[PDB]
């Protein structure tokens, strides 16, 4: 049924799953408490991607234990758009780099969040673009890694072919030539090694880590 | 002149400036000791800096860069561009690296380095995917260059902005180009599209790696490692 979806109804299901935007409550106890948070939301997201359920248990949780933090960065980076020099935490809770210093090695991947959020603008990406990457992030982190290996990993590619060719019908439908559209299409999926990047330097840096028991549960 | 090449003429670009396969040291002890073997690996990879480093300068648009953007491109870039390298060599050698054609290991030696074992694995994965999707090699020189060019253009005022458009109007190009080679195969305009998103997914799992192997040269405490940003602009220099 995942395989079945349209373009137009792919973007409909993503676009209804998001999550809202929480509200912040000594700098990373806010963080944390409020990434926490988004986490909960994260989870029951997933669920709703179209492919995500028909996988086992232990690919959901796979596929969210090399994800969760590319996630949370892009939404991150995705809040922030429209204010630029600053990162959108929370509504209350907009900071910038300076602010980013009151943590010792937090300024790095600050500026690096930033500079996403910049190329996102001057890109100026899409709510319905963004819904489509956050999904192929989800999907595609954690599947390079039996009966069940071979066919789940090939639902996962069948499926990221999907989002592939709806992010293409919604260029198309914005008014891109051909060229234009695999053009842009490289850029996006360009900047998603960027964002695997700032989710290693950002998990090096919290060394406060979902385990693989930890988000089992959460599923369930 | 880059941005006038044709898709054509950027591929022979791309394959003329391939640099060479290399040799492993000749007649190492066997079996290795933990040492040894990244000693081996280590004068192997470094060999094999100074042919980037020459091959890089033959990019297109790479040496239309500033000296300091050549160098950052280099500092982020370099140990993707060997694993990339490292996995393509290996696509038709199931379950083993060809690290060098002198130096064929399999997973169970890379247990002879703690912490190898796991990254090992990502480059044998990384491998089998390529040779299941049947990467050719006018693909992975356009991959490679795409590393290059891309991995650190989102990390660095009127010319820091137009060095970042002019890198991505290269990029722009090498896509261009990797769609005409799909269609030039006989694709439809939909396998294009998919063939072309499969690639560039992948690059997000080699930069995955890349960070993990450095995490892992780091953690057995190698001084030093990674060459420092003082040393790729030594070899960048003529
Ligand atoms: C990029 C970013 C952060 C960020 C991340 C890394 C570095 C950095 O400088 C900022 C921290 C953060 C992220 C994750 C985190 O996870 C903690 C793990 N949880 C505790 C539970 C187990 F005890 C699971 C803590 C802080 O705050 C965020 C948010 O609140 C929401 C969205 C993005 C971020
Ligand atoms: C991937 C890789 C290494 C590798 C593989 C797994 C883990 C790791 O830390 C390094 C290791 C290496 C050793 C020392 C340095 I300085 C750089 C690379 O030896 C190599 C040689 C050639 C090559 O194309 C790739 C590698
Ligand atoms: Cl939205």
């Amino acid at each position: 049924l995942a395989l079945s979806l349209t373009a137009d109804q792919m973007v409909s299901a993503l676009l209804d799953a998001e999550p809202p935007i929480l509200y912040s409550e000594s700098m990373m106890g806010l963080l944390t408490n409020l990434a926490d948070r988004e986490l909960v939301h994260m989870i029951n997201w997933a669920k709703r991607v179209p492919g995500f359920v028909d996988l086992t248990s232990h690919d959901q949780v796979h596929l969210l234990e090399c994800a969760w933090l590319e996630i949370l960065m892009i939404g991150l980076v995705w809040r922030s758009m429209e204010h630029p020099g600053k990162l959108l935490f929370a509504p209350n809770l907009l900071l910038d780099r300076n602010q980013g210093k009151c943590v010792e090695g937090m300024v790095e991947i600050f500026d690096m969040l930033l500079a996403t959020s910049s190329r996102f603008r001057m890109m100026n990406l899409q709510g319905e673009e963004f819904v489509c990457l956050k999904s192929i992030i989800l999907l595609n982190s954690g599947v390079y890694t039996t009966l069940k290996s071979l066919e789940e990993k090939d639902h996962i590619h069948r499926v990221l072919d999907k989002i592939t060719d709806t992010l293409i019908h919604l260029m198309a439908k914005a008014g891109l030539t051909l060229q234009q559209q695999h053009q842009r299409l490289a850029q996006l999926l360009l900047i998603l090694s960027h964002i695997r990047h700032m989710s290693n330097k950002g998990m090096e840096h919290l060394y406060v880590v979902p385990s693989y028991d930890l988000l089992l549960e959460m599923l369930d």
